[PDB]
C-alpha cells in the first residue's frame, strides 16, 4: 500500500533524472512502480500529482530541517549562523535537483504547485525577516530597509541562484561557490550600513 | 509592409495584457492586425515568433539604453549610479510588463527565447562585473568575492525580483519599494567588507 505509492515516487524521481514530465507517461511510472495503469490511479489521480508530493516532500524536509537549525543555534559568529541557514537549503534541494528543477517548471501550470511554492516562500521570508529584526533589536543590524522587503528579495535571489547553478544554467554561479557567494550578499546586505 | 508587420507586434503586446500566449490565436493576431491568416504568415511563422519579436525589441531597448548611460556617466555618489543603472531595466521592462511576463513564461519551451536571455544576461553580468573591477582598482571597493560571481546572483536577484514584483506574485516586494531594495542589496555587497 504505502510501498506501491514509494514505488511509484521513487520512479518518478528517477525518470526525472533523464527527461521532462511531459516526456514520462503513467504508463512509464506504471511500468517502473511495476504495477498496472488503473493500479497508479488508485494512488494518484495524475503524473502531475505524482510531481506534487515529490516537491511537497522536499519542500518540507527543507522546512523541518530549518526549524531544527533554529530550535539548536549552531554556536559560531554570525556569518557562519547565516551560512548554516542558507546551507540547509543548498544541501536539500541540491540533492534533488530533478524535483527541483521539475517542480519549477511546473509553477508556471500547476496552481497547487504555485501555491505550494508560495506558501512555504512567505513562511521562510518571515522567518528571516524575523531573525534581521532579531538583530536589529540587540544592536548587532543596523535598521536600514524595511526587514520583510529585504528578507524578500535575499530570499528571491536564493531561489533564482541555487536553482540556476543546480540546473547549470547559463549564467550560473557554479555550484561549489554559490554557498559563499550567497552567504557574502546576505551577510553585507544585513549587518552593512 | 513594416506596418503590418508594427500592426501585429502592437496587437499581441495589446492581448498578452489580458491572457497568456496560449489562449491567443493567428487568427486572433491576423483580426486584431487587419490582415487575413495566410497574410500573417508571411510576417512572422508562428505566434511565438512574434513574442520571440516582441522580446527581442525589449532587451535591445533595454541594453542600448544602458550602452547610453554607460558612455554618459550621470554626475553624482556611487549609490546614485548604480541606481540609475537598475532604473534602465526596472523602467524598459517595467513599461511592458505583458511581453516580460510572456517571455519569461516562454524560457521554458522556447530555445530562441532561452538563448536570447542568456546572451543578454551574460553581457549585462559581464558589465556589471567590469564596473565591479574597475571599483576595485581605483580603490572605492574591497578584493571580496570573484567580482564575475558576485555579479551574476546580483543580475539573478534582480531578475527574479523585478519580475516578480512586475507580476504582484506573492510574494514579492512591492513595485515602489523594488528599487530602493536592490539598489541597497548591490551598494552593501559590492562596497561592504
Ligand atoms: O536559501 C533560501 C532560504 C535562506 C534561509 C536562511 C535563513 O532563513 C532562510 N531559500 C532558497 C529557497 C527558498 C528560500
Ligand atoms: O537589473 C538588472 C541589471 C542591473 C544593471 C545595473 C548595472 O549593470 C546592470 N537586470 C535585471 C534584468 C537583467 C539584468
Amino acid at each position: 500500500g504505502d510501498d506501491r505509492e514509494l514505488a511509484i515516487l521513487a520512479t518518478a524521481e528517477n525518470l526525472l533524472e533523464d527527461r521532462p514530465l511531459a516526456d514520462i507517461s503513467v504508463d512509464d511510472l506504471a511500468k517502473g512502480a511495476g504495477i498496472s495503469r488503473p493500479t497508479f490511479y488508485f494512488y494518484f489521480p495524475s503524473k502531475e500529482a505524482v510531481l506534487l508530493t515529490l516537491l511537497d516532500r522536499v519542500v518540507n524536509q527543507a522546512d523541518m530541517a530549518l526549524q531544527t537549525l533554529a530550535e539548536n543555534p549552531a554556536d559560531t559568529d554570525r556569518e557562519n549562523m547565516w551560512r548554516t541557514g542558507i546551507n540547509v537549503f543548498f544541501e536539500t534541494f541540491g540533492s534533488h535537483k530533478a524535483v527541483t528543477r521539475a517542480g519549477q517548471a511546473a509553477r508556471a501550470t500547476s496552481v497547487e504547485v504555485a501555491e505550494l511554492w508560495s506558501t512555504f516562500m512567505q513562511k521562510w521570508i518571515a522567518y528571516t525577516a524575523a531573525v534581521i529584526d532579531a538583530e536589529r533589536d540587540r544592536g548587532a543590524a543596523p535598521r536600514t530597509l524595511p526587514a520583510h522587503e529585504l528578507a524578500t528579495a535575499l530570499n528571491l535571489m536564493n531561489e533564482r541562484t541555487l536553482f540556476a547553478s543546480f540546473a547549470g544554467e547559463q549564467p550560473s554561479v557554479p555550484e561549489a561557490r554559490v554557498l559563499d557567494t550567497l552567504v557574502h550578499i546576505w551577510v553585507t546586505s544585513i549587518y552593512g550600513e
